[PDB]
């Protein structure tokens, strides 16, 4: 469960403001962002963490419990998963890895094709005959990719699973892939409240390193690849997203609710970009 | 400050069972349909789920004090985010379903949330206000006043008075504000239906304005995932999350929750919208 309950560290306001006119700087620049998410951009719809200081291994560790401040089905997407959607319509990311099976980026409407969930999602079953994907609007109630009690309904009758990967199970071959794909063509990676420490997910950002990419690491503690990073921003998600998606002139979209977009629609307009150098 | 009375914390949660959570609702439903005049009464449990920590549950502030521990913030005052429980609570007003509001929260979400100030009471203060000790003007600000316990903050008054700016963050010892307490006892005493949402009530006079709604035979829901004050004195007690309760209230209701335009400032309460016609009850 590696290290857990590291100690927080933030940056002051000026400088706080400075990286993330530079992330900025950094977007603007960029012809191919990925961005990795963890369970940092869920904290704030008080979904617990795993390694942050109330996080749920932090806790086991501590002899204590988390603490969850909703259900995972009245989970709402953070300012930080909105951003996301709005970043992806205006043709500003190319691709998300995310490591969170809450099932908030799908239900936040972010198109499931530029979405890779690399340790599986609590909302979907899967069939194993025919691997067709079912995205439930309740958690499906096993985990381990263990049989949920229903059939496949494709024109099958196979058996539908959970994709919650337990400990000692590969990632899906399709997600990572395509995840190692946007990572190694990546010109920027910008991870999000991940401490990076699960191989290969924690990996994935590295490989932007190669062939002069640029990395960007948000988060609250330390995470395993701060070393490599060009910059580190220590804030909360939400605060550094708003202060960014304004340097861009965007506005954070409303969440009409719990909705599944299979395929990302055409780029919408983008503010024109400043004169950088 | 240091032996202050923090009362009962880190009481165990009660969760009802999803076949009773889901004919409570129902039932709360039926009480807001039959009621002339709806008074709502928020705590700190509306505000756990933009990640604000409560005072007593199981992480409460003061629970992880007497534990030695220390709570945990996932956000700042200033990029909180109205919950679900908030934007639901905006829209009951708009539609003419809320009378009035009375809050014990200092994290000023219910102001930046949009929620008309003439029908809220901020029984505690608010981070984000600070008010003139001459004139008793107030000004609602952008980022959180930066003292605590009525101390002045730095800046002067601009009102066509140069007066002392100081917040509005009562300490254990001072007097609620006397214009939010007369208008919440008033609302609450007239009140058919109070409805709790994430308090424990165990606040004086604040926990006690619900019991007044109880005179002369009006009804009390208490929404709250620990036992609070004054379960005994509910007609409807539902154990769950206050933002699963109000999305599938809304619901029953047919009613949307609105979308949060980022923080704003109403002082005038506008006129009531349309709203769906009533469901034939008896
Ligand atoms: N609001 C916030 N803003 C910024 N950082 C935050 C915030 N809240 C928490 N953090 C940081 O967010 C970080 C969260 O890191 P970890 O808790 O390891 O979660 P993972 O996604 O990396 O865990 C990967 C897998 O490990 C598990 O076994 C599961 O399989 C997971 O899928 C911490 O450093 C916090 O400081
Ligand atoms: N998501 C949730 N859904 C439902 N209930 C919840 C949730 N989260 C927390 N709760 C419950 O919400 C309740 C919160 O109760 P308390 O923590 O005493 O907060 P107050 O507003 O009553 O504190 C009053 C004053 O006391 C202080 O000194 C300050 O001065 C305050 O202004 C608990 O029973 C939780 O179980
Ligand atoms: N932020 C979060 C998400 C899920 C949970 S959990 O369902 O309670 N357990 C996890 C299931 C997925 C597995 O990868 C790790 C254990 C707890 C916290
Ligand atoms: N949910 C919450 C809100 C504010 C705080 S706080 O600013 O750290 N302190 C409290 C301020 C109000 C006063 O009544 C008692 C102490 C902590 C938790
Ligand atoms: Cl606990
Ligand atoms: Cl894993
Ligand atoms: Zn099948
Ligand atoms: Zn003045």
């Amino acid at each position: 469960k590696g290290k857990c309950g590291l100690p927080e560290i933030f940056d002051p306001p000026e400088e706080l403001e400075r990286k993330v006119w530079e992330l900025a700087r950094l977007v603007w620049q960029s012809s191919s962002v990925v961005f990795h998410t963890g369970a940092g951009i869920s904290t704030a719809s008080g979904i617990p963490d795993f390694r942050g200081p109330h996080g749920v291994w932090t806790m086991e560790e501590r002899g204590l419990a988390p603490k969850f401040d909703t259900t995972f089905e009245s989970a709402r997407p953070t300012q930080t998963h909105m951003a996301l959607v709005q970043l992806e319509r205006v043709g500003l990311l190319r691709f998300l890895v995310s490591q969170n099976v809450d099932g908030l980026h799908v239900r936040s409407g972010f198109p499931r094709d530029k979405l890779a969930e690399l340790h599986g999602n609590m909302f979907v079953e899967e069939c194993a005959k025919c691997k067709t994907q079912y995205v439930r609007d309740t958690v499906v109630g096993t985990m381990g990719l263990k049989a949920t009690g229903r059939l496949c309904t494709v024109a099958c009758r196979g058996e539908l699973r959970d994709t919650i990967l337990d400990w000692e199970d590969s990632l899906p071959d399709r997600d990572l892939a395509l995840a190692d794909e946007a990572s190694r063509n990546a010109d920027l990676s910008i991870t999000l409240g991940t401490s990076l420490q699960i191989r290969p997910s924690g990996n994935l950002p590295l490989a932007t390193k190669r062939r002069g990419g640029r990395l960007v690491i948000v988060n609250l503690q330390p995470t395993k690849h701060d070393r490599h990073a060009d910059l580190r921003i220590h804030g909360y998600v939400d605060e550094v997203m708003t202060r960014l998606m304004k340097h861009l002139g965007l506005e954070i979209p409303a969440w009409d609710g719990p909705r599944v977009l299979e395929r990302a629609l055409p780029p919408l307009p983008r503010p024109p970009t400043p004169k950088l150098e």
